[PDB]
């Protein structure tokens, strides 16, 4: 398998050398949009821009700026939204996001606080009476239920669009347990997270993309597509084994920069992949 390519890179302790080779061929386009001026302060990151031409854009006449791009995996059939963590004044842009591209689920992979920072803004009610109103795109937020497990919390939200009142739900599938430091020990948690978007509706064709973030929506987020998408071509093709992870990770890569942020997560992907396989 992709399993004696796991194997062998461990015994010559070569993830970085593999790493390194991923971001050497990695796809660069241009970011104009999103390193104009006026745009600064939607953007966490200076180092974090969407590519032009996989952008999403808001349908508003202003400024349609985001961060977040459109990652579309043609043969797997499946599209993913990866965006940042929203910021204090781009809560209303998030939720104009997920309204407009007709997301069923939010996928959020950090805690609001780590490492004692900030990592993202409370863009969601954390009470049902407490409801969230964003005047600036006329959208109202309500929590309508949560199911908090050890390893996941999952919502369910209720999204009105109050110049229309069409009401949408919306499913927030929040992976609570990622450590601070380094990737989780075993990747039994994080894909029994994964099955549980799957099983929602969230990721399928029904539906808009689903929205993937963590504080940059690059890291956590691309190793969530990247083993969604390589799960998926092994039950799709003929042959499973010709599954080649960093080949997808490269496609992946002409959508959104960085994806995968360091060889423990590579290899951490590789792991998900490899053990989600042997459980299908």
């Amino acid at each position: 398998e992709m399993e004696k390519e796991f194997e062998q890179i461990d015994k010559s302790g070569s993830w970085a050398a593999i790493y390194q080779d991923i971001r050497h061929e990695a796809s660069d386009f241009p970011c104009r949009v999103a390193k104009l001026p006026k745009n600064k302060n939607r953007n966490r990151y200076r180092d974090v821009s969407p590519f032009d031409h996989s952008r999403i854009k808001l349908h508003q006449e202003d400024n349609d700026y985001i961060n977040a791009s459109l990652i579309k995996m043609e043969e797997a059939q499946r599209s993913y939204i990866l965006t940042q963590g929203p910021l204090p004044n781009t809560c209303g842009h998030f939720w104009e996001m997920v309204w407009e591209q007709k997301s069923r689920g939010v996928v959020m992979l950090n805690r609001v606080m780590e490492k004692g920072s900030l990592k993202c803004a409370q863009y969601w009610p954390q009470k049902e009476e407490k409801e969230m109103i964003f005047e600036d795109t006329n959208l109202k937020l309500t929590l309508i239920s949560e199911d908090i497990k050890s390893y996941y919390t999952v919502r369910q939200l209720e999204l009105e669009n109050l110049t229309t009142q069409e009401t949408r739900e919306i499913l927030h599938f929040h992976y609570t347990t990622w450590p601070d430091f380094g990737v989780p020990e075993s990747p039994a948690s994080f894909l029994n997270f994964l099955f549980k978007v799957r099983e929602s509706g969230s990721l399928s064709p029904e539906h808009g993309p689903v929205v993937v973030h963590c504080s940059a929506g690059i890291g956590r987020s691309g190793t969530f597509c990247l083993a969604d998408t390589c799960l998926l071509l092994m039950d799709k093709r003929k042959d499973p084994s010709s599954v080649d992870i960093k080949k997808v990770l490269l496609e992946m890569r002409k959508f959104r920069m960085g994806l995968i942020q360091t060889a423990d997560q590579l290899r951490f992907s590789y792991l998900a992949v490899i053990e989600g396989a042997k459980f299908i």
